[PDB]
């Protein structure tokens, strides 16, 4: 989408780890 106003979980392949953004 455009933005993520929700503290949902996201997997950052760059750092090979999922966090909250």
């Amino acid at each position: 989408g455009s933005k993520k106003p929700v503290p949902i979980i996201y997997c950052n392949r760059r750092t090979g780890k999922c966090q909250r953004m």
